[PDB]
This record gives structure tokens, C-alpha cells and sequence, in this order.
């Protein structure tokens, strides 16, 4: 489950 927040982009 990919987080909605973008760590890099």
C-alpha cells in the first residue's frame, strides 16, 4: 500500500 505522501516526488 503506497503512502499518499511523496517522499521525493
Amino acid at each position: 500500500f503506497r503512502f499518499p505522501f511523496k517522499f521525493r516526488r
